[PDB]
């Protein structure tokens, strides 16, 4: 696939237009700080004078309601949770829009979904950063990035491609790389990820082999220590040099052992079930259940968090975090 | 546990002997240099004058080989591959073994498995840092150190904790935390974490995501950053922050769908799996069956390895890294 970096791509098609970023969280702060840096005039646009406005002050800007921001600007970029997108949307972006405005999305949920169904006379983009807030703001601070997806929705204008690239170069994504992608394909597997492998996946993955080693009757933090503090030895791994990279780096005992045991444990009916899953996502019956349950206050999160946050694992966990904190320089 | 640090033992109980490593790896070369900063007498040994040999000399160490550097030493550690340690051990040092001599692990297999039969009149002990060697050398360069494990095996002397807790603070890893922990356990425990979790679990986890990815017909570079790339910022922060400050940091959509599917992916089979995962470690079997295959060439490792490298997994991910290298600061 094409990729984009800094020499493919021109700032002149977005130099001269107002941004609002919508939002000051880690993504919001990040993207705001360096498209600011990058020489893109940026109003920041808050529902509430709370915590976020206050950091918004702290970096330099002069924050406004949403609606201000909006009124003041041409590209509006949507950087809140993706489940409060919808209402800040419709009160207080929608009746401000004119023709020839963009609607720039990080991620492409609300948009796929329906959740805003934008005019026919905008353009509507994505740029979705493969890291967190900190490090976009960060490597882009030190003259270097971090890679993005980019998409377009919808092409009005007929320069929604490029206006994508340019955002991403300004936030200092060409200097990495950009692959053009659609809403759909980030949407759904982005969803498909979290679910089975980067989030749902590995903390069960994680959490089971820690307490079938507690069950057993051997020390805690000796379990700790080998089945989670060790996973950041062999991602990192895997991220530098890829899996083939990774098995040369660890024992041959541990090559054996991975591949036999490895496909027992996680076996073909895994696979099987996030076959079943990817469905579910693709046939719009994740994305139905989830707004439901948001809907009804989402108590399933704040079961799962409490039940987390009071576990075996956290407590150990908390402790082996001191003694290694204790040691770094 | 009890956790060792800096105040529990000085460098006295072992600053007057001689320390042989055995190995000169990316542990035996975080060891060696930690160790001569501490003031100890060390000599490299080694079996071949390859590269390893070549590096100690970069380093200022003039290598011996094995068996000189055990005839001219106190605390002999192994350092060496674990199917290795074996036929060095019978041939270069056991011949040289005396009363009050020291044998050093930095893991359990071989002393537990017996396939090292230390004879009565020496001390056989262990310390089993929590980090790759770049670390255990970086940190204590830096003032600081890795935690770490120890542990004895044969105290013939009544000093093997002392001693054990001795190198430990020589190579840094006092100042962040030492636990104790038996060969049994650490054993078991890291045979365990390799086979359903760290190696095994997580990359058939991932492997088979970025399949159902592909195979449902999502471009493959967008796949691989969803499966495989960003796991490096989850696993991230899990070490940094715990399962509680992961989950914080994700989307509310991320934590909806990584309980309520990453359960139905990773069900409680997979439990059930790694429980009999590990009664086959405990029996002996994993070793019998392990042992037996490394002495028939271990055509199981060559044949998975080929079969990782020319996996489109790997290919994507060849691509994919120029991308990440291309913006880091
Ligand atoms: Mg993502
Ligand atoms: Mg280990």
């Amino acid at each position: 696939a094409k990729i984009y970096t800094d020499k493919d791509v021109s700032l002149d098609v977005i130099k001269e237009k107002r941004v609002a970023v919508l939002g000051y969280g880690s993504q919001g702060r990040a993207w705001a700080l360096n498209l600011r840096d990058s020489g893109i005039k940026v109003s920041v646009g808050l529902e509430r004078e709370g915590n976020s406005w206050k950091q918004a002050e702290n970096d330099g800007f002069k924050p406004l309601r949403t609606e201000e921001a909006v009124r003041n600007s041409d590209i509006i970029i949507f950087l809140l949770p993706d489940m409060i997108q919808r209402t800040v949307y419709l009160e207080r972006v929608k009746p401000y829009l004119k023709e020839g405005m963009d609607l720039v999305f990080a991620h492409g949920f609300n948009i796929h979904y329906r959740l805003i169904e934008p005019p026919s006379n905008v353009d509507v983009y994505m740029i979705a950063p493969k890291a967190p807030g900190p490090i976009v703001r960060e490597y882009f601070a030190k003259g270097g990035g971090v890679p993005a997806l980019v998409a377009t929705y919808q092409d009005h204008s007929g320069k929604a491609l490029q206006k994508a690239l340019a955002v991403a170069k300004a936030i200092g994504a060409t200097r990495a790389g950009v692959i053009e992608t659609t809403f759909k394909e980030e949407t759904e597997t982005d969803l498909f990820g979290e679910q089975v492998d980067l989030v749902g996946g590995v903390m069960q993955l994680m959490r089971y082999a820690f307490q079938t080693l507690v069950e057993a009757g051997y020390q805690p933090e000796v379990a700790y220590f080998e089945t989670i503090n060790e996973m950041k030895l062999i991602v990192d791994l895997v991220y530098e040099k890829g899996f083939s990279g990774m098995l040369t780096a660890v024992s041959d005992t541990a090559k054996y052992g991975g591949m036999t045991v490895g496909k027992m444990v996680i076996d073909e009916s895994v696979k099987e079930r996030m076959k079943k899953a990817l469905d579910n996502i693709r046939s719009g019956k994740f994305a139905e259940k989830w707004v439901e349950e948001y809907g009804k206050g989402a108590n399933t999160i704040k079961e799962g968090m409490k039940e987390v946050d009071n576990s075996t694992e956290e407590k150990v966990g908390r402790s082996l975090r001191d003694i290694i904190l204790r040691g770094k320089p």
